[PDB]
């Protein structure tokens, strides 16, 4: 079994470890710290027996909607990074991390939409998001450093 709670400064070391092991976008320590201090209410970790096994790091924005056809200014929640240690996958951790972050984006930060970028090859992640009713709304060409395309996936809150 796992539990969720908001991330704390003392979680950052384990979060970075997870990020280093599971993702190619290896942000520096100060990046994690600033997102925790600025958007901490929507920054969650998953815990198994006192260890962090997953996390979701958000960014809160104000700007043009990426869902609406017309230029329209909205509050947006942006998933910067989400990862779960391999041993603890297929347990619903990412699903519950996203739900918790979404609820805070909506209630704490008045977000009207949530969105993220995902590698077009990232089959597990895409399945996750489509199950949570994210839609592929844009294709960011050459979004990743190696040139790989991203789907911009989004949904209203
Ligand atoms: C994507 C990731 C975060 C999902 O974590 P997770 O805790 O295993 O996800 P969940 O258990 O909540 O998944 C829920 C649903 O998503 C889908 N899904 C998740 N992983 C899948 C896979 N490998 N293949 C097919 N569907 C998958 C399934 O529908 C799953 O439902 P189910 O378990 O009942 O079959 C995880 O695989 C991961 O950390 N990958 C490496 C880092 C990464 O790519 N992060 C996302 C970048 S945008």
């Amino acid at each position: 079994d796992f539990t969720l709670r908001n991330a704390r400064m003392d979680d950052i070391d384990q979060i970075i470890k997870i990020n280093r092991l599971t993702l190619p976008e290896n942000y520096p320590y100060y990046f994690f710290v600033e997102h925790l201090k600025e958007y901490g209410l929507a920054f969650f970790v998953a815990i198994v027996d006192n260890s962090v096994v997953g996390y979701i790091m958000p960014r809160i924005e104000w700007g043009f909607s990426n869902i609406k056809q017309l230029p329209s200014l909205v509050r947006k929640g942006h998933v910067v990074s989400i990862a779960v240690l391999e041993e603890y996958r297929r347990k619903g951790i990412a699903t519950t991390l996203l739900e918790a972050s979404m609820k805070s984006m909506k209630n704490d930060y008045n977000a009207e939409e949530i969105y993220l970028e995902v590698r077009v090859s990232n089959y597990p992640a895409i399945a996750l998001y489509e199950k949570l009713n994210f839609k592929k709304v844009k294709v960011l060409k050459g979004y990743y450093a190696d040139g790989e395309d991203a789907y911009l996936m989004a949904r209203p809150l």
